[PDB]
């Protein structure tokens, strides 16, 4: 954006001059603008004109009401007003460059409505050129409905007379023209039309039809008013029809999709591109130029699309030397050479771009190479003195653009390109240089040249080829053709840059690096020339503000040292200090991009200096003066804090204050436009590039210390947004570069700036905190000063947080030298960030609380670039941050100044609580030995840090300042903990608990419930999504926070592990564990604190839900901890100082006051075991050193040791008091209150369960009398109390699911069992408890279904719960009646439950008797909007799946399971564990199949009616609409259902038996016929019935071809005869639904979707399987393709083709898809000699087992009894033709189809003999007699259909070249793949071979390269393999002269005459035929002589005649230039025969 800003303001002198001037002198200015001298500017530039413009247009509109619209004509002056305005706008967006912002498109839109046909043309002229760029890298209907409206008025070409015939007398207008007829009708005659004016006309109509046909009319009546006229104003508005109707053909072509275009426009006007190709011909100046342009204009625009530009090129002769093209080509060099005022270079720039676009192709590239487009390219360009340097330029980038290839490239060179090009930009730069006259530069733009720009384009052109041809060959280029006169223009360029500009410099130094860095041993010839010793003396000159030259530099540089004698002078004249010294300037800097430029220079500087070793010391120096000088350059750019001007506030005052809403851009960017700004961007970047090398960067710490290098990053004064600059982040990167090397480089000094920067913030930190500084300050200049003080100090943080004092960079040298710094510096740092942080949230909470609620959420900053939100500061929202409110609405002055305010408070807040987390971890992160010198220093700083963070929380009191006491709850919780989940810091935790921290905790927790138990409504806090400023809402996150930092430092599990007090200190009694010893004060505080609770009678006692859950939640968590156990008795704690930590630092500081040395004394104290020396008896003081201590020691000798730490809250905090209460509590509290208390969070049942469970876990009561009380508490309770009986069930079920209770529970498990048959009936199924009760069944049932366990006998689990029986049946009973369920958890459970229940055979045929089935899916369906549902999903999934499976089936499963195990010596557990899911499926069964198999090591020895109803359902949810999305394809809900029908029934169908018999024989009227009779009812509903709609199409589609596969596929378990009925059943459905659609080609058009699908079905059952599937063979693979062809498919495909028409737009693509079927069925013939997740039966077993019994050794309980089996016996005894000849015919209409499936086909079908005798017989029929004529191809058309059946029109698009094109490739493929093929063509019409030499006597194929190609290669095998066969047919005189004559095509290219030569050769080695090509090549020759020498001697005599300045006739040089010229040939019959009498 700021480079846009800039070139907008370097442009401002055009704006000035265009806008400053009034509308009747704005129009004549803009049409004054029709030539454009300069570069094409940026659109960006010129909005301020469009947007002017914009508006004025929208008057005319306006004026007139186009914006239904009448039909009135503009008046004649408005006419023209828009006229000078739409022309102006064509111009500009023709010489405009980033059109994207053009947006005044919906003016023209609007305009477009107008009757006038003028302005029609000027608006579709404007829109073509749009959208050219949309279709390089406009959606309304309306616009395309009309632009294609315009597109077919008139008709191309009518019977035959072409619109290009108006214009000549040859002909006479065709006279339906003439008249009027329009219909919808209107009719008017000749003579009427003329009376009536045209808008007399359009009256006439409009009221005879609607509105909506208004604008056709509009066209029509104007045309027939056009056309009906003998002459005046109607021929040009006919011209102006005309050209309309170019433009819209243009526009559509880039809005229509290609095929749309072809069906829509094209195939209703076919004869467009002719007429288009009959007018762009320059020759004939009859034709308007405004319409030959347009033409040309349209061509170049269909260009684009390529799939039509091959079309253009036969249009245009591109394929002939002498077609149309070339001739355009050669008139237009013509008209250059005569300099006439006929040259239009817009026409010849638009033609070759056209040219160029064409050649984009490969095969239009190589047809237009042939033709001979580089010589007429040469003769263009070649041209001397011509004025009109445009066209010449143009021309010279399409030769540039042309020229890719070799042989492109030795093309160019053989015909002297090269020399041509040098010679021409030498004159060109001589010329330019001897004629200052002749310079105009171009005005209004900033420009560094004096040229007219056209010349500058020119030489532009010329060096751009020139570099394309020296990288190409540079061998001889480079070296021999550029010793001419080139070099010396390339120093004057170079000595002459204010005159060429900065780009001609550019391309010049890049021409002399490329040629000095291939061949070097140039390198002296340069210095001779002048051209080195220049650059080397003048290097600073050359430098200039282009991007392109200053990234050459750096190789420019190398090149120059590439030469010893170069480095030297390098070195001496120090330009690698000009490599770097214009960094400096801001010019060049912005024009050095900050990012992937900038980094490529500076990685090229770094490779320069490593080529070079000896200039790094050049290169760093220059660096260390750039960085030095830098700082000099910065100043005070501007200011960013603005006051308002309406109170000269800088922010608000009042909550209520109104807005100024101004207009700039919201969000303020300052430092991309600032110069120091964008310098240091690029500079920067440059670093980084540099240091990524690893190399000379590496030395900068060296010659700078690092004072100087953080001088420019830390810059005075910066914007507020520079922190999140790209500087910094190169910077960054640099700088984690440097400390990487240099650990102790910069730290030192960057540390030292933050402090010095803080202490000079002294005022503002030091400021009273009841108010806000800034609003105190608010109007004053001190705002902006503190401000920027606050920018530096954001970047410095930034910087220190990412770079040196990060978690993950915590080296050990890191920790060190932070111990180091705060040893020698002291900690004011620490109490400066504190003072930091307090300061930074009290503003934002005071500016909070003054600014109108807009302007809040317009402020906030969280949308950092790379913040990430997570940490402090917490945000207070006001709206739902994840809502639509993204900010940018109601901007101001004061709204800005706010929002810089707010990002830098945030910024500094959050780096400043990182920096204080990472103080206060420091060397635990790398858990690395410390010694006392250290540890000491460590725990002084988590002092410090600690007691800075408790006096920041005791500062401010409670009231009023929620807001700020939450973000220091949140900030302290933050500091507090680890990064993981988050585990607290013990140490720094244990320091903040001896300072009384949690006391403070527990006093805000306690005032916060207080606070809490006012708040009237507590309903509204459980909806909290997000924080509100709410007071409600705020005082409850504050609770939740204070009580999880509680909760956190009371568990060990998240409390880092530091090791025990011995550590630190010595002179203690016991050396208690850290971590575990401080969790008993807190437990005690806490537990301490809920009692009063209790007391007060808040917490518990109360009658209604007066707590949110989430605080209930958490005081569940505190009590559950406080209960744990943790080993550890503490008497007392002591206090952690860093004094006393041994060896005592104050007894050592005490010595040394003394005197004696700090190790001496260290030594002494550990020796005498911590103890001072009461005497001087060790003699370790001196008598006058004894004398100092004994008074010095001070009286009090405890001060010199660790002492306890004083009770906080309750009387000690002993582990003694915590038992103690721990008592105190248990017999009054919760244990007692649960019950009273319970129902009222029903939410929370299962959190008080793990409480309770633990509860009594600590006092060993008996649970069991616990869940006893729990069950008599739910007998005693009424069924009319659901809420709290709920509840209490699933407590019991919670306590029961326990081991430990369930062991103990039998009688209770006896009593609920009892309690639940009497009381449980299907009349409660919607109630909630029911849903509970079945889950506590569960639990039981569960485990009384385990595997029943044996006795055993001989040889080398605990008990479970049995159900009774009849209770067991009981129950089942009172499940199945269940009547309608509407609770979705009633149907969960009872599925569950049901899962179990159906095990049993019998069990699962009563379920499926029953039809709870169906109720179930009812639920499903209708609660298919809740996110549960899919928990039942796949429950009934697995609930229908077992009420298949009979026993014989899950035998037979088990039995391949075992054996799959054992195949796989193994154990009975490892088997047992692997197969767990397997036996609890059936244990006695898998027990069964395991005796018999193996003998722990194991040696390796019928209607169900699911169906039915599955079906029924789906189909009537298919019925209803499952397409529309919601307002505002799962969404759709029936959607989502009828997928999960569709899954369950591909499972069920492909999984089981039953199923698929079920699925034969639905009936959808439920017919009860005994063995029901098979049905094709499910099969045709799937077959017929079956942008988001689009993707809901595509799933059911692939699911229901999913669901016929499987049931086609065989069940996972020779040809089974009821499979083998079933798929004989569906085959035949199929074939019969495919006969019945195919019937005539209008069922077809109609059914075309269906048949699609049914042959994708029909590919999909044959090849492998459908899609999905995968999961759920080879032998179904075969059986299916025998079935398959048995029942005659092939056949039915065939005549299903044969009845298709090849005209309709699907018919094509049904064509396709059979194709594909009938090449699978040849592919899956592979068997020749014998010619959404679905998961498996086993997998669903798995789920099943996993859902309740996640232990997965409960298979281990039935280890006895295989024991008891096995082990007790075992030890005490141990082709034909697929298709029937008349589908060949309908397979060949593949041919007059505008590819590989096809090749695949025909060869597989050749692998038959009748096949490929009718095949190939077919194919030579259709080149014979098909290739000759439209007439003979529609004939041979209509004889293949007739015989594919047994007159139809042929395709429009089919033409005999398309057709022998795919003929010959598809025959030329097949010699080629299959060697038996060619033998059919040699074994005179008789032979095969014969015809194909007939082709060689058409003009269609012999003038067509490529036809004539690969028919060369087919005749060339063909020959060959008969040259082969005679050595190891007979030829006549004829043929051979027919073959010879292939040398004298003009189509004959090298690989057309390689291969002509070799079938020449081949028919040589026959007998009688080297006689024969040599009596025929020697006339042949003898005839080209004459005309040789005809032309020869022209040539001598032009030659002899021309006198200077003259040049050789055009005509002349057509002779031989052309490649058809006669020497090509006599070459080509020299070299035949040559090659004929040498080969051997």
């Amino acid at each position: 954006k700021a480079r846009k800003e800039k070139l907008a303001a370097g442009y401002k002198p055009l704006v000035d001059y265009l806008i400053d001037c009034d509308t009747p002198t704005f129009l004549e200015r803009i049409e004054a603008i029709q030539e454009w001298d300069r570069s094409r500017d940026d659109l960006y530039v010129w909005i301020p004109i469009l947007d002017r413009m914009d508006g004025l247009l929208l008057k005319v509109a306006e004026k007139y009401k186009y914006k239904e619209v009448k039909l009135v004509e503009m008046e004649a002056h408005d006419v023209d007003y828009c006229l000078k305005m739409l022309k102006f706008t064509r111009r500009l967006l023709l010489n405009t460059e980033n059109r994207f912002v053009y947006s005044s498109g919906d003016v023209l839109m609007y305009l477009l409505n107008c009757p006038n046909f003028t302005i029609k043309l000027a608006v579709m002229r404007i829109l073509a050129i749009l959208g050219e760029r949309f279709v390089i890298a406009f959606g309304d209907h309306n616009l395309r409905k009309k632009t294609l409206k315009l597109a077919l008025s008139l008709s191309s070409s009518v019977m035959h007379f072409s619109l290009v015939d108006l214009y000549f007398d040859k002909k006479k207008v065709p006279q339906k023209w003439r008249k009027l007829r329009f219909t919808h009708k209107v009719t008017m005659t000749t003579q009427e039309l003329c009376e009536h004016s045209l808008q007399q006309i359009f009256d006439k109509g409009m009221a005879l039809l609607p509105a909506e046909s208004w604008f056709d009319f509009s066209i029509k009546a104007s045309v027939a008013k056009a056309f009906s006229d003998d002459s005046g104003e109607n021929i040009d508005l006919r011209n102006i029809i005309i050209e309309t109707k170019l433009n819209a053909i243009a526009f559509v072509n880039t809005i229509f999709s290609p095929p749309q275009v072809s069906s829509k426009l094209f195939e209703l006007d076919p004869y467009a591109f002719n007429s288009l190709t009959d007018l762009i011909s320059l020759s004939e100046t009859k034709i308007p130029k405004e319409l030959r342009t347009d033409a040309l204009f349209t061509l170049e625009c269909i260009s684009l699309k390529h799939v039509w530009c091959s079309d253009i090129i036969r249009n245009l002769g591109g394929n002939i030397s002498h077609g149309l093209l070339f001739q355009i080509l050669r008139y237009i060099a013509k008209t250059l050479r005569e300099a006439t005022d006929e040259i239009d270079e817009e026409y010849n720039v638009r033609f070759f771009y056209l040219i160029s676009n064409l050649a984009d192709v490969k095969p239009l590239h190589e047809s237009l190479f042939a033709a001979g487009l580089i010589p007429t390219l040469l003769e263009i360009v070649s041209i001397r003195n011509c004025p009109y340097k445009r066209t010449l330029a143009s021309a010279t980038h399409l030769l540039e653009t042309f020229i890719d290839n070799s042989e492109t490239t030795t093309e160019f060179i053989e015909n002297d390109g090269f020399t041509m090009l040098i010679t021409s930009v030498a004159n060109e730069i001589d010329f330019t240089l001897a004629h200052p006259e002749t310079w105009q530069p171009p005005k209004y733009s900033v420009v560094y040249y004096s040229i007219s720009f056209r010349e500058l384009a020119y030489i532009r052109s010329l060096l751009k080829l020139v570099l394309k041809l020296l990288s190409t060959d540079s061998g001889d280029r480079i070296r021999n053709l550029i010793d001419s006169p080139i070099l010396v223009s390339l120093k004057k360029i170079l000595e002459n840059k204010l005159v060429f500009g900065l780009t001609l410099i550019t391309y010049t130094l890049d021409v002399v690096q490329k040629v000095i860095n291939s061949e070097p041993t140039i390198y002296p010839v340069l210095v001779e020339a002048g051209l080195i010793p220049y650059v080397i003396d003048n290097f600073p000159k050359l430098i200039g503000p282009s991007a392109e030259l200053l990234s050459l530099l750096p190789d420019v540089v190398s090149a120059i040292c590439l030469n010893p004698e170069g480095l030297k002078q390098v070195k001496e004249k120090g330009l690698i200090n000009n490599l770097f010294d214009f960094l400096l300037d801001a010019d060049h800097a912005r024009i050095l991009t900050g990012g992937d430029r900038s980094t490529e220079y500076g990685t090229d500087i770094d490779e320069l200096a490593r080529h070079y070793p000896d200039l790094k010391a050049n290169i760093v120096e220059a660096l260390c003066n750039v960085i030095r000088k830098m700082p000099s350059t910065f100043r005070n750019e501007r200011e960013f804090l603005f006051t308002s001007p309406k109170d000269q506030k800088y922010f608000f005052h009042r909550k209520n204050e109104e807005i100024l809403t101004d207009k700039e851009e919201h969000e303020p960017a300052y430092w991309e436009l600032l110069d120091k700004g964008t310098m240091l961007d690029t500079f920067t970047s440059v670093l980084f590039g540099m240091s990524l090398g690893n190399g000379s960067f590496s030395q900068v710490p060296q010659h700078l210390e690092a004072r100087d290098f953080l001088a420019i990053i830390f810059m005075e004064n910066p914007p507020y947004e520079y922190f999140t600059s790209v500087a910094i982040s190169n910077v960054t990167e640099v700088l984690q570069y440097l400390d990487e090397k240099y650990e102790d480089y910069a730290f030192m000094d960057v540390m030292k700036v933050l402090n010095d920067q803080l202490e000079n913030l002294n005022d503002f930190l030091n400021s009273p905190n009841d108010r806000s500084f800034f609003l105190e300050r608010d109007g004053e200049n001190s705002v902006r000063s503190c401000h920027s003080k606050l920018c530096r100090l954001a970047a410095i943080l930034n910087i220190v947080t990412n770079v040196y004092i990060d978690l993950t960079t915590l080296s050990c040298k890191r920790i060190m030298q932070i111990y180091s710094y705060f040893d020698k510096r002291g900690f004011s740092l620490i109490k400066n960030l504190k003072l930091l942080f307090q300061k930074c949230a009290l503003e934002e909470m005071y500016i909070r609380q003054h600014m109108p609620d807009s302007v809040i959420t317009e402020t906030m900053p969280l949308p950092i670039v790379d913040v990430s939100g997570d940490g402090p500061p917490l945000q207070i929202y006001i709206d739902d941050p994840k809502k639509g409110d993204q900010k940018g609405k109601i901007t101001s002055v004061k709204t800005r100044n706010t929002l810089q305010m707010r990002t830098i408070l945030y910024t500094l807040q959050s780096n400043t609580a990182i920096l204080f987390r990472c103080f206060l971890r420091l060397s635990h992160s790398r858990n690395m030995d410390l010694e006392h010198k250290d540890l000491t220093t460590e725990v002084h700083i988590f002092e410090n840090v600690v007691e800075n963070v408790i006096e920041m929380l005791k500062a401010t009191e409670l009231e009023g300042h929620l807001p700020y006491i939450l973000v220091l709850l949140n900030f302290n919780t933050f500091v507090f903990t680890i990064p993981k989940t988050e585990i607290l810091q013990t140490i720094p935790a244990y320091i903040f608990y001896q300072k009384g921290g949690y006391l403070l905790y527990l006093h805000i927790i306690r005032d916060l419930f207080t606070r809490m138990t006012k708040i009237k409504d507590l309903s509204s806090l459980d909806n909290i999504n997000y924080i509100d400023e709410s007071n409600g809402i705020l005082t409850l996150s504050c609770l939740i926070n204070a009580l999880t930092f509680y909760n956190k430092s009371m568990q060990t599990e998240t409390m880092e592990n530091v090791q025990s007090i011995g550590k630190y200190y010595v002179s203690i009694d016991d050396d208690y564990n850290i971590m575990k010893a401080l969790t008993v004060p807190i437990k005690v505080m806490a537990l301490a604190m809920i009692l009063d609770l209790d007391k007060s009678d808040s917490l518990f006692k109360t009658q209604s839900r007066n707590v949110p859950y989430s605080v209930f939640k958490q005081l569940l968590s505190m009590l559950k901890n406080i209960f744990t156990n943790v080993n550890i008795y503490t008497k007392e704690l002591y206090e952690l100082h860093w004094d006393l930590i041994f060896p005592p630092i104050k007894k050592i500081s005490l010595f040394e006051q003394v005197g004696i040395p700090g190790d001496v004394a260290a030594n002494y104290l550990t020796d005498t075991g911590d103890d001072l020396p009461a005497d001087n008896s060790i003699g370790l003081f001196s008598p006058e050193q004894w004398e100092k201590y004994k008074k010095l020691i001070g009286e009090d000798k405890s001060i010199y040791y660790p002492q306890p730490m004083q009770a906080q809250y309750y009387k000690g905090c002993s582990s003694k008091e915590l038992d103690e209460l721990r008592d105190t509590f248990f017999n009054d509290g919760l244990p007692s209150r649960i019950f009273t208390v319970l129902p009222f969070y029903p939410k929370l049942v299962n959190a008080f369960a793990k409480t309770l469970l633990q509860i009594f876990t600590k006092y060993d009561e008996p649970t069991e009398v616990f869940a006893g009380r729990i069950l008599d508490r739910i007998l005693e309770t009424d069924l009319d109390d659901p809420a709290t009986l709920s509840s209490l069930i699933h407590l019991f079920g919670i306590f029961l699911n326990e081991k430990y209770i369930y062991q103990k529970a039998s009688h209770l498990m006896q009593r609920f069992i009892e309690y639940l048959e009497k009381s449980l009936k299907p009349e409660h199924v919607n109630t909630p408890w029911f849903s509970k009760a079945l889950y506590v069944y569960e639990i039981i049932l569960a485990k009384s279904e385990l595997p029943h366990l044996e006795e055993l006998s001989k040889d080398v689990m605990a008990k479970v719960f049995r159900i009774p029986d009849p209770m067991k049946q009981k129950l089942f009973d009172i499940l199945i009646r269940v009547s309608d369920i509407s609770n979705f958890y009633s149907a969960l459970a009872t599925s569950r439950i049901l899962i179990f229940y159906s095990r049993d055979e019998l069990y699962a045929n009563n379920i499926a008797r029953s039809g709870i089935l169906s109720r179930l899916l009812k639920v499903i369906g209708s609660f298919q909007k809740l996110d549960k549902i899919n928990f039942l999903e796949s429950s009934f999934l697995l609930l229908t799946r077992r009420c298949f499976e009979t026993t014989e089936n899950v035998d037979a499963l088990i039995r391949a399971e075992i054996n799959r195990s054992f195949t796989a010596v193994r154990e009975l557990t490892t088997i047992l564990e692997e197969k767990a899911h397997v036996v609890m499926r059936s244990p006695s069964q898998f027990i069964d199949v395991l005796c018999e198999t193996a003998r722990y090591s194991l040696k390796r020895f019928e209607r169900t009616g699911i169906m039915h109803l599955l079906l029924s359902q789906l189909m009537a949810a298919s019925e209803k609409d499952w397409l529309s999305e919601p307002a505002n394809p799962s969404r759709n809900p029936v959607c989502a259902y009828m997928i999960f029908l569709l899954k369950l029934l591909v499972e069920l169908v492909s999984s089981y038996n039953q199923c698929k018999f079920e699925f034969l024989t639905f009936s959808r009227r439920n017919t009860y016929a005994e063995r029901p009779r098979p049905r094709t009812t499910a099969i045709n509903f799937f077959l017929y019935r079956l942008k988001h709609e689009a993707k809901r199409r595509e799933v059911i589609g692939m699911l229901a071809r999913s669901v016929i596969i499987g049931f086609l596929a065989t069940v996972q378990d020779l040809a089974d005869p009821h499979m083998n009925f079933i798929r004989k059943f569906a085959i035949e459905a199929i074939i019969k639904a495919i006969r019945n659609a195919t019937s005539s080609s209008k069922l077809l058009e109609s059914n075309h979707l269906k048949l699609d699908m049914w042959f994708r079905i029909i590919t999909s059952m044959v090849y492998v399987q459908a899609p999905y599937l995968r999961q759920l063979v080879e032998a179904d693979q075969y059986q299916l393709c025998k079935l398959v062809i048995d029942l005659g498919l092939p056949s039915v495909i065939t005549e299903a083709m044969a009845s298709i028409d090849l005209n309709y737009p699907f018919s094509k693509k049904i064509f396709n898809v059979a194709v594909e079927a009938l090449n699978t069925i040849s592919s899956t013939r592979n068997n020749f000699s014998e010619h959404i997740i679905l998961k498996s039966t086993v997998s669903r077993w798995k789920d099943i087992f996993d859902m309740f019994y996640d232990s997965k050794t409960y298979a281990n309980c039935i280890i006895p009894t295989v024991i008891n089996r096995l082990y007790k016996v075992s030890l005490a005894l141990q082709f034909a033709p697929l298709i029937d000849r008349a589908g060949i015919a309908s397979l060949m209409k593949s041919v007059f189809i505008s590819r590989e499936i096809y090749h695949e086909l025909f060869y597989r079908l050749c692998s038959s003999k009748q096949n490929r005798n009718d095949l190939m017989n077919t194919f030579l029929f259709i080149l014979s007699e098909g290739i000759i004529d439209q007439h003979s191809l529609e004939k041979v058309y209509n004889i293949i259909s007739s015989r594919a059946m047994g007159v139809r029109q042929l395709p429009s698009d089919c033409t005999p070249l398309t057709v022998a094109n795919q003929t010959i490739e598809i025959l030329q493929s097949l010699i080629d793949a299959d060697s038996r093929l060619k033998y059919f063509l040699i074994a005179k019409l008789r032979w095969p071979l014969w015809h194909l030499f007939s082709l060689l006597d058409r003009k269609l194929i012999t003038d067509e390269s490529v036809l004539m190609d690969l028919l060369t290669r087919i005749l060339q095998v063909c020959t060959k393999t008969l040259a082969v066969l005679s050595t190891s047919p007979s030829f006549d005189e004829d043929d051979l002269m027919k073959i010879l004559s292939i040398i004298m095509l003009d189509s004959c290219t090298t690989r057309v005459f390689q291969q002509t030569l070799n079938i020449i050769y081949n028919l040589s080695k026959l007998q009688g035929c080297m006689s024969i090509f040599t009596k025929h090549l020697v006339s042949l020759a003898i005839s080209i002589m004459s005309k040789l020498k005809s032309a020869l001697d022209g040539l001598s005599r032009e030659v002899g005649t021309i006198t200077t300045g003259m040049e050789i006739n055009s005509e002349l040089l057509q002779k031989f230039t052309l490649p058809s010229s006669d020497q090509a040939k006599l070459l080509k019959i020299l070299t035949t025969v040559d090659f004929l009498y040498t080969h051997k």
